[PDB]
């Protein structure tokens, strides 16, 4: 068997450099640009980097590791001792992600949780010893953004100033998630447009202010 995702890891393992997350980033960026696209960006990576650098989170939740691009891009910017938790529902992508972090030298900042987001979010406190989350990046199924944001509320995982950065909120779009965070007083929201497919997409930054 030879999947697109094995093919990406293998281009990285040949062209990027062991323990250099940026040559991993550019090799992936290079692969998805010249060889076959994958569901990856440097234009939205600039936005993702600015938000990591602005808020210096000590504990990040990512929903949707996939191949490990956005986990290499985040964890490369985290301070010593900070953690990334990444949930991946497909075990083969989870293996790609473990190897992509192992090659990039970041497998000690990341913990991969294999599971659907709404099964693992309730276990975060008991099992992975989380108190609150400093940042949350949502890049999974667009119809889970809103219910997972409220599930994170329920379980008391968001604090005042938690950053939620939501990808692909324009295309495919997350209309329900955007209406809620923009309309709720618990969230202060900034929309970052980024092109893609030559289409305007966007990320939403939504900062939690505390319950209503
Ligand atoms: C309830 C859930 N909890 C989690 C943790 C979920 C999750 C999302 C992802 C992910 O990263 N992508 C992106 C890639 N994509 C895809 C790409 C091409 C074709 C079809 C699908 C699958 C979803 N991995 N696990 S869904
Ligand atoms: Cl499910």
């Amino acid at each position: 068997g030879d999947t697109k995702e094995q093919r990406i890891l293998r281009y990285v393992q040949q062209n990027a450099k062991p323990g250099d997350p940026q040559s991993v980033l550019e090799a992936i960026d290079t692969y998805c640009t010249q060889k076959e696209w994958a569901m990856v960006g440097d234009a939205k990576g600039q936005i993702m980097d600015a938000v990591i650098r602005e808020y210096s989170p000590s504990l990040v939740l990512e929903l949707g590791a996939y191949c490990g691009y956005s986990a290499v891009r985040m964890a490369r910017l985290l301070q010593p001792g900070a953690r990334l938790l990444t949930m991946e529902i497909n075990p083969d992508c989870a293996a790609i992600t473990q190897q992509m972090l192992n090659f990039a030298g970041l497998q000690d900042k990341v913990t991969i949780l294999n599971g659907a987001s709404q099964d693992l979010i309730p276990q975060l406190k008991k099992k992975y010893d989380v108190d609150t989350l400093d940042m949350v990046f949502l890049d999974h199924w667009k119809d889970r953004y809103l219910p997972d944001t409220l599930l994170l509320e329920k379980c008391g995982l968001l604090r005042k100033g938690t950053v939620l950065l939501a990808d692909n909120v324009i295309v495919p779009g997350t209309p329900d998630f955007l209406a809620y965070v923009r309309g709720s007083s618990s969230f202060e929201c900034t929309h970052y447009s980024s092109y893609l497919m030559k289409v305007v997409d966007g990320l939403e930054k939504a900062i939690y202010q505390g319950p209503s």
